[PDB]
């Protein structure tokens, strides 16, 4: 209810506009799963965020885009790199590293949503890098991709959604939603 308004006043019209057509594409009501609906737009936040904080054009993005354009993404770059063709969509592909990412964001502890993650993706090539909102961070091999400045950048937006949803007291309820 407030946490609806939170969204649409916390989050960029395009990433409000994105999550909510993504939630209806699975049946779900922005307008009742309001904690849903601003976990999926941080997510998409963060994935925007992360693809901005190396050199120019260093990510694809893959969140985000419609199916079929994902696919043509995903498919494209296997064929250019021989890279292994993931059964789902990842989130991003790392032209410098040349692996695709996936990205996580956690209210719970970034261990456990790291195992989870990792135990559903399969394929042995994909980077896997989780975010907490206080501020925690895990990644594949300790290797977390970017500069400690631009993982701050994200880290402290994350902490400052936190604080903002505390401010109004919704953040209680946001992170026991978490399942
Ligand atoms: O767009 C959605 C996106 C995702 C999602 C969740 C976690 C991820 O690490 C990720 O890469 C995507 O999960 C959803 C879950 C839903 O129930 C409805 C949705 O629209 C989404
Ligand atoms: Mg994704
Ligand atoms: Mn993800």
């Amino acid at each position: 209810g407030s946490m609806e308004d939170f969204v649409r006043q916390c989050f960029n019209p395009m990433i409000v506009e994105l999550a909510e057509k993504a939630m209806k594409e699975y049946g779900e009501d922005p307008k009742i799963e309001t904690n849903k609906f601003a976990a999926i737009c941080t997510h998409l936040e963060v994935c925007f965020m992360y693809s901005d904080g190396g050199s120019k054009h260093r990510f694809e993005i893959i969140e985000g885009r419609d199916r079929i354009m994902a696919w043509t993404v995903v498919n494209s770059i296997c064929n250019t790199t021989g890279v292994e063709k993931p059964k789902f969509l990842p989130d991003l592909y790392d032209y410098k590293e040349n692996r695709f990412i996936e990205i996580g964001v956690t209210r719970r502890e970034v261990h456990i949503y790291y195992l989870e993650k990792a135990n559903k993706i399969k394929s042995e090539k994909t980077h896997i890098h989780i975010f907490s909102f206080t501020g925690e961070e895990m990644a594949t091999k300790a290797d977390y991709t970017l500069d400690e400045e631009s993982r701050a950048r994200i880290k402290t937006r994350l902490f400052t959604i936190r604080q903002e949803m505390a401010s109004r007291s919704l953040w209680d309820s946001f992170r026991q939603s978490e399942r």
